[PDB]
């Protein structure tokens, strides 16, 4: 038969999802099976519902839609946090919420994971201001609102919920039928404005990369020639191996040239920013609104007048319809200086000048808020290479199961963590799923209060499946790097002492 | 100079609260040092925001008081579902969320740990459903709030929260002067209660988990004393009483309640239930048989005489005012009420068979959800004991944190953890604490695939701070039982192998 359940999860597959995250709980036992039945669908089971929902938030980010799976009260409340970290950063996760049947909501009984108070709307009321659409289905109005939803969740590609009760998972519905899913004088102006520039900057972020439309970004860019930047939020929202790319604009922390360039710009055209403390300087960033041209998913400004009414994802596609454009100026000197390795233990600058000499194409960088984000915001990617930071939302722990999510999305992209040793401990336990699911990271653990060296083993690793490392100096780095990258088919959990 | 935070420091003294959990969080940092400042509080951190939110409610449920700190955003949102837990079974718990300065709030920056949106009151509304009162502290309400919000916690003995903006927590505020009868339908109440006692043939006393919520286990177990009128608990409040008087029948669960309490319970022609709320779990799946006709049932929020509502009352004084009854003597008969080991496999019946036997007086019983809450739940506690569950909330996990606030909350009672390997994954991070605050509690973990036999090592333990066991027999069990009750100065990690 097809059910409800059939009926999300054909849809959620409609989005490219290709594996669902969470943890069983009793109200969405029934639920589990469907997915594991789906063949489309592989079940990705987490140890705690923040790490789930961590997890999704990292899928979403490369395979650019995630869904996880919750029990009502206890597992939608646990995953709360890191959800809003999904709404505020612009994901599009989909949580699915097992609840009690109908019967037992109606009646409004004192039941567990409940507040013996008989009701049931209290949670979904608590994630109003973190999902762009929620419902609570019935057997009548399941498809209508699962399409409803999940629309909303294209519109935006911020995260939603779905409320699933038992018996409502269970209903028979019908499959399918039809699929989900000023723009002309906008792209005109922009045109005009760069045909115009002497020296315009084009500066993408977060939003480009919530849309998946990096490639687009990239191609455009590659076309013309045009000088861009990003910021540290929405790091890799272009190609950074294109030669027009300059580096991280960040205020005042941006390295100089680059602070000049972007800052004597005579045109700015931004697209999918947003401008957070740590993303300018601590609100050092010199954009003059004069001269600049912005799009983001929900608006827009030309040139100090706000648009409301424009589809962000075609309006972006059509910059590459332009024409008549090249850029024929210079850009910024950049740097050569190679990574000559000694005994020298290993600074925290050495650290990152050496990863970015040694980091290689088609890999994605996870960088955890700390020292790491820091250092690693700065460098410049490879070619085809893609970055996870959260710098808005900031929360401590994500990036470890966000790394294996975006490692599960995508088995292709050869992915590099950076995590402070501080920060593992919050969100460790997905060591357990790593060994699971045979996926292969490198991940390295920054050292400064547990001896995490001998983790893998612990959860039941051998050799054949997580290679462990301590580094102290330069030669050990370059060694393990190299080592790592060359084997494509093992986890490597790599301990880095860093000096001073 | 004396300041606002040192005004909320003093006010949460009052209540008894001698510690403070949380996590460290930049918005939060100054407040934190004001902690470690006054003599009378101690500064408990913890990993993660959850585990403090749960070690907090593990804390309340002994100290009769508790409070931790978080973050804004991050940290709040991480520890709402155990706030949510701690409002479900009704405990006193204050959260205190360090949130950024008013002049950036006012500003609607987009600072770290927001949406981005500029609003600053997402965090606390999402907090509505879970919290008695909440407050935004300025400068000007501060004292004024604080003690509104302290005194809601007082009132209903439900959590409360507190945003704390940086600047607020350092400004200037005055020495609290004054520390923090509503009907005489009391007076009324109370005489129907000791007509209907003195009458009544067979009473049955039902006391639940508010009991435990006003600090009422003493004043119950005098009444209980003095009358030697039957009692029984739910498993939700369980230790509401003494269980080693001679008057208390054991636990009322439905029809999972051992026959003759069943029978006594269900047959008796009074009913005075305490602090009651009958959920699915404990009833047996609401197999319970409370005639209301010949009961009066007094709870915090409400209560009827005989199927007649009462609104206006003091729970706390009214249940007080039960040891200045009179002529109240049961003169009745009560039900009908040795543990020798083998080399026999440990089983789950068997094991709690045990404990009972082997159960000490002025020790702590903290019971996972599954296998251990089951077993754990129908043992009689010795004199002086306390029991901790979360049968309505049932949040996984929960028991391994709240354990050791618990054995924080009373350095002279025991704690005896019974939790599954499953439940203490989600948790496990907390045992950095228990070493680092050398707290000697009893963990027994119940294996049902990570090797958890070598976690104290791990975290930097050895052998003179904490004990590892594995038990497979019942001769094992009964000596590893004795050794660590022998034991009062070190932490023992039991591992449970059960049989078939």
């Amino acid at each position: 038969m097809y059910t409800v359940g059939d009926y999300l999860l054909d849809r959620l597959h409609e989005l490219g999802i290709e594996e669902i995250f969470g943890v069983p709980g009793d109200y969405n036992l029934q639920f589990l099976d469907q997915i594991i039945s789906h063949k489309d669908m592989k079940w990705v089971g987490n140890a705690n519902e923040l790490n789930a929902s961590y997890m999704a938030d990292g899928y979403a980010r490369t395979k650019k839609a995630a869904a996880f799976l919750t029990t009502f009260g206890v597992g939608e409340l646990s995953a709360v946090n890191g959800l809003a970290g999904s709404y505020a950063e612009n994901l599009p996760v989909v949580e699915i919420v097992g609840s009690p049947t109908s019967k037992v909501q109606n009646e409004g009984k004192f039941v567990h994971h409940t507040l013996a108070d008989g009701d049931f709307k209290h949670f979904m009321k608590m994630h109003e201001p973190v999902t762009a659409a929620r419902t609570l289905l019935t057997a009548e109005n399941a498809t209508v609102e699962i399409d409803r939803v999940l629309s909303a969740l294209l519109k935006e590609r911020k995260p939603v919920y779905i409320n699933l009760p038992v018996d409502v998972a269970a209903a028979k519905a019908e499959k399918p039928s039809l699929p989900l899913k000023s723009d002309q004088e906008i792209l005109n102006k922009i045109q005009e404005s760069l045909k115009n520039a002497k020296k315009p900057i084009v500066i993408t972020g977060h939003e480009i990369i919530s849309f998946g439309l990096e490639k687009t970004v990239t191609q455009f860019i590659s076309k013309t020639k045009l000088p861009i930047t990003t910021l540290n939020f929405g790091k890799s929202s272009v190609d950074e191996a294109l030669p027009s790319f300059l580096g991280i604009y960040n205020g005042t922390l941006s390295e100089p040239n680059l602070k000049e360039f972007v800052e004597s710009a005579d045109f700015i055209l931004m697209l999918g920013v947003k401008l957070t403390d740590t993303s300018t300087g601590a609100f050092t960033h010199h954009l003059n609104e004069n001269k600049m041209i912005s799009l983001n998913i929900d608006e827009g400004k030309i040139f100090n007048e706000r648009i409301q009414n424009f589809d962000f994802e075609s309006l972006i596609s059509s910059l590459l319809d332009l024409s008549e454009i090249e850029y024929k100026g210079k850009y910024i000197d950049k740097k050569q200086e190679d990574f000559v390795p000694s005994n020298a233990l290993l600074s925290q600058d050495r650290l990152w000048q050496a990863v970015e000499n040694l980091t290689q194409s088609n890999e994605t960088i996870v960088a955890e808020q700390g020292t790491s984000f820091f250092g690693a915001s700065s460098i410049f990617l490879k070619s085809k290479s893609h970055f996870i930071g959260q710098p808005l939302w900031g929360s401590i722990g994500y990036t470890f199961p966000a790394a294996l999510g975006s490692q599960i999305a995508d088995k292709e992209s050869r992915h590099l963590l950076f995590i402070g040793d501080g920060s593992l401990q919050l969100t460790v336990q997905e060591l357990g799923l790593a060994i699971r699911e045979k996926i292969n990271p490198i991940c390295f653990i920054i050292n400064n209060m547990w001896n995490y060296s001998k983790l893998p083993e612990s959860f039941g690793a051998t050799e054949d499946r997580v290679v462990s490392k301590i580094v102290r100096t330069e030669n050990e780095f370059v060694s393990v790097m190299k080592e790592a990258q060359a084997d494509p088919n093992r986890m490597y959990w790599i301990e880095l002492i860093l000096a001073k």
